[PDB]
DNA sequence: TTGCTGGAAAAATAG
DNA sequence: AACTATTTTTCCAGC
């Protein structure tokens, strides 16, 4: 079942859930550089993923890849690949289509719970990707990703679950300069002479049914909401 | 050695 | 063909 297919995070009594979410900022590294580390959690630990409602005593693979955080439907990000780090967990890398995918064991003895400390992020160069035949996606200014996890549970048929993380900003500059919105309804985020502006219409909100968006502004705007 | 950075200069590029 | 403010890629330095 291709990565480009959408899947539920649950089916029947099975549910794949992100227990601890990644930080909102992880600076990716290039091939012309050293590793810039595993994706960290705000704890100072690491993302945690759990599968619920698996009763059997045989372990499963958890697959990890880097997807989009865009308005369109979710897909492998053309310009970022997961990076194996070699760390508590054993892991290995396979290719699936044009996409690199990392696989971690998910074990009954740990309640199908895993700490993700062995996945960093590699930034590919826009020029290189945009040349590949069949590719029309645009790198420039597309530096937000999500960790995507999927799992394959066999019966007698295969139930295939996917959960994607909150967006991560992988750009050094955007992390220094931009406000980032994590949660709403009280706004929490990062790098908050701040203003908040609603549009459709344009109207500053005062502060430290219809379809309509807001943005937090510094300069240097967050994404629309 | 490699891993893992922070910080920033060089290079690229959109319009 | 050339420019410039903005964005990406390489580079330096320090454990």
């Amino acid at each position: 079942p291709p990565l480009e297919w959408p899947l539920s995070s649950q089916s029947g009594s099975y549910e794949l859930r992100i227990e601890v979410q990644p930080k909102p900022h992880h600076r990716a590294h290039y091939e012309t550089e050293g590793s810039r580390g595993a994706v960290k959690a705000p704890t100072g630990g690491h993302p945690v993923v759990q599968l619920h409602g698996y009763m059997e005593n045989k372990p499963l693979g958890l697959q990890i890849f880097i997807g989009t955080a865009d308005e369109r439907i979710l897909k492998p990000h053309a310009f970022y690949q997961v990076h194996r780090i070699t760390v508590t967990t054993t892991s290995y890398e396979k290719i699936v289509g044009n996409t690199k995918v990392l696989e971690i064991p998910l074990e009954p003895k740990n309640n199908m719970r895993a700490t993700i400390d062995c996945a960093g992020i590699l930034k590919l160069r826009n020029a290189d990707i945009e040349l590949r035949k069949g590719e029309t996606d645009i790198g420039r200014k597309n530096t937000r990703v999500r960790l995507v996890f999927r799992v394959h549970i066999p019966e007698s048929r295969i139930v295939s679950l996917q959960t994607a993380s909150n967006p991560i900003e992988c750009s050094q500059r955007s992390a220094h300069e931009l406000p980032m919105v994590e949660r709403q309804d009280i706004l929490t985020g990062q790098n908050f002479e701040s203003k908040v502006v609603f549009t459709e219409w344009e109207m500053e909100a005062t502060v430290s049914p219809v379809k309509v968006n807001f943005y937090v502004i510094n300069g240097k705007r967050s994404q629309p909401q």
